C-alpha cells in the first residue's frame, strides 16, 4: 500500500507546525450554496500532506484544513453513518465522561451548533485574517462564523512550548505506507489508526471516508501562575543526585509531573538533571520505554503526563491501538510578572488541542478516561499510581510518587487545565470533499 498524499488534508499526517493557526467554527444557513462554495474553494486552499512536506518555497502563505461534526454532515444531507461511536452525539454529550465541569463549558460548543471547522495555518495573525476574509467571499450567507480560536507559538526561546513552559509536539507515530523518516523508540503503527478505511482500522466506514481521520478538538484555558505557585511550594528537596534550590525543586517537579523536563528531556533518560541538548535532539529524545522503570518511581512516576498518554512498556510490550497524531497551539498572552507575583490568573490562555485517530475511543478518549482518569493505571504496580495531575479529571485529583525520594508520599493537586468546550470532527480526504460532502 501507498498512501495518496495529494489527497489526505495535511494536519492530519504531516502537521502544519505553523506559527499562528485559526479554527473558524462554522454553521452552515444554505446546503446548496455551500457545496457550490465548497467546491469553488477545495482545489485553491485545501492543504495536502503533499504539499506540507514539499518545499517551503513551493508553499502556500497559508494552509488550510477541513472538518465536519455530524450536525454539519446532516446539514448537508450526508447521511452515511460513519461507525464512530462518539461522533454522531457530539463532543458535550461525551463531556462529563471525560470528566468535565459542564459549568465551564460555553457556546458554541455547548451542544451541536457548530456544523465544521476551517484550520487555517500561517506566520502571522493578519495572514490568517486574509485567509478568513477570503472564507467569507467565496462562502458569503451559506454560512454563519460562530466563533473563532487563534494560537500563536510563544516567543523567543519558548516557540514550541505551550504556556506552562514544556516543550510540546515532540512524541507522534509513525505510520506506515509512506516513505518517512522513523526516529529511535518513535511507534510505528499501521496507517488505519489515524486513517479512516486504511489497514489497521477496525470501523465500519462508507467507501468514501477512506483517507480521512477524527479530530478531538479541545479547547483548554490554563492556569499558569497557579501552576507556578504550586510547584514552588511543593518543590522537591533533593533527588539522587543533590540537593535543590527551590526553582530547581519547582522544576523538578514539574517535569515530575509532565515525564519530561521544559526543554523536552524525557526524565525516564534524565531523571536528576536536565539535559537541553537532549531535550532538542530528536535522535534520542524519544528512545525510551519505561522498561527500566517498571515497578518503581525514581526514574518517572507512574502517572506522569506523557506516561499515562502513551504508556509504552506499561502495557507489556508495543500496541498500535492508541496511539494518536496531535497538533496543538498555545493560545492567549503571555503571563505577566504581576500574574506570577500574585499566583493569580488575570488573562485568558491556554492550549487549543487538536488529536486526530480513526477511532475516537482509542485515541483522545482513551488517553483520556482509561488512563490519565483511572488512578489504578498503568496497571500490576506495587502502589497506586493516582490521577494525572496535567489533564487527569477524576475528584480527588491525587496523584502519587512525585517526589522520587519519598515516593508514598501524595500530592493532591489542583485542576490547572480548564476545559472550555470542544466538539468531534471528520475530516475527509481532498477528493470526498468535492466528490462526496459537495454532491
Ligand atoms: C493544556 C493541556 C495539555 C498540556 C499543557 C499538555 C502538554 C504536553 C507536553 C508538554 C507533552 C510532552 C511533549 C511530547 O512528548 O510530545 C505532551 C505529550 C503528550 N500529550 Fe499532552 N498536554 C495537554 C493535554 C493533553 C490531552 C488532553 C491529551 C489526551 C487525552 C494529551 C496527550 C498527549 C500525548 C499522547 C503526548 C505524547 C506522549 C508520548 O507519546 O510519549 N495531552 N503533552
Ligand atoms: C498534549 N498535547
Amino acid at each position: 500500500t501507498i498512501l495518496p498524499l495529494n489527497n489526505i488534508q495535511g494536519d492530519i499526517l504531516v502537521g502544519m507546525k505553523k506559527q499562528k493557526e485559526r479554527f473558524v467554527f462554522f454553521q452552515v444557513n444554505d446546503a446548496t450554496s455551500f457545496k457550490t462554495a465548497l467546491k469553488t474553494y477545495v482545489p485553491e486552499r485545501i492543504t495536502s500532506a503533499a504539499i506540507l512536506i514539499s518545499d517551503p518555497s513551493q508553499q502556500p502563505l497559508a494552509f488550510v484544513n477541513l472538518g465536519f461534526s455530524n450536525t454539519g454532515l446532516q446539514a448537508l444531507g450526508i447521511t452515511d453513518d460513519l461507525g464512530d461511536a462518539q461522533f454522531p452525539d457530539g463532543q458535550f454529550a461525551d463531556a462529563a465522561n471525560l470528566g468535565d465541569d459542564l459549568s465551564q463549558w460555553v457556546a458554541p460548543f455547548t451542544g451541536t451548533t457548530i456544523h465544521g471547522v476551517f484550520l487555517i495555518g500561517s506566520d502571522q495573525d493578519d495572514f490568517l485574517d486574509q485567509f478568513t476574509d477570503d472564507i467569507s467571499s467565496t462562502f458569503g450567507s451559506s454560512i454563519t462564523q460562530v466563533q473563532a480560536l487563534s494560537g500563536s507559538a510563544r516567543p523567543g526561546d519558548q516557540a514550541g512550548h505551550e504556556h506552562f513552559g514544556f516543550l510540546n509536539g515532540i512524541s507522534q507515530p509513525s505510520v506506515t505506507g509512506w516513505e518517512t523518516t522513523v526516529f529511535p523508540g518513535q511507534a510505528v503503527v499501521p496507517p488505519g489508526i489515524i486513517l479512516t478505511g486504511r489497514d489497521g482500522d477496525t470501523g465500519t466506514r462508507p467507501s468514501w471516508a477512506l483517507d480521512g481521520s477524527f479530530m478531538a478538538f479541545r479547547h483548554f484555558q490554563q492556569k499558569v501562575p497557579e501552576f507556578n505557585a504550586y510547584t514552588l511550594a511543593n518543590a522537591i528537596p533533593a533527588n539522587s543526585a543533590g540537593n535543590l534550590t527551590q526553582q530547581e525543586g519547582a522544576e523538578f517537579l514539574g517535569a515530575r509531573m509532565f515525564g519530561r523536563w521544559k526543554s523536552g528531556a524525557p526524565i525516564d533518560l534524565a531523571p536528576t538533571a536536565d539535559d537541553p541538548a537532549l531535550g532538542a535532539d530528536p535522535q534520542r529524545n524519544n528512545n525510551f520505554d519505561y522498561s527500566d522503570t517498571l515497578t518503581d518511581e525514581t526514574r518517572c512516576p507512574f502517572g506522569a503526563h506523557v506516561r499515562k498518554t502513551n504508556p509504552r512498556q506499561d502495557l507489556g510490550g508495543p500496541v498500535d491501538t492508541f496511539h494518536a497524531m496531535r497538533s496543538s497551539i498555545p493560545y492567549g498572552p503571555e503571563t505577566s510578572d504581576a500574574e506570577l507575583a500574585s499566583g493569580v490568573t488575570a488573562q485568558d490562555r491556554g492550549l487549543l488541542f487538536v488529536e486526530y485517530q480513526s477511532i475516537i475511543g482509542n485515541g483522545f478518549r482513551f488517553q483520556q478516561i482509561n488512563w490519565a482518569n483511572n488512578a489504578n493505571f498503568p496497571f500490576s504496580k506495587p502502589i497506586t499510581p493516582g490521577i494525572e495531575p496535567i489533564i487527569g479529571q477524576t475528584t480527588p485529583r491525587t496523584v502519587g510518587g512525585l517526589d522520587p525520594l519519598n515516593q508514598n508520599e501524595t500530592f493532591t493537586v489542583p485542576l490547572f487545565v480548564i476545559p472550555k468546550g470542544g466538539e468531534y470532527f471528520f475530516l475527509p480526504s481532498i477528493s470526498a470533499l468535492t466528490a462526496t460532502i459537495a454532491a
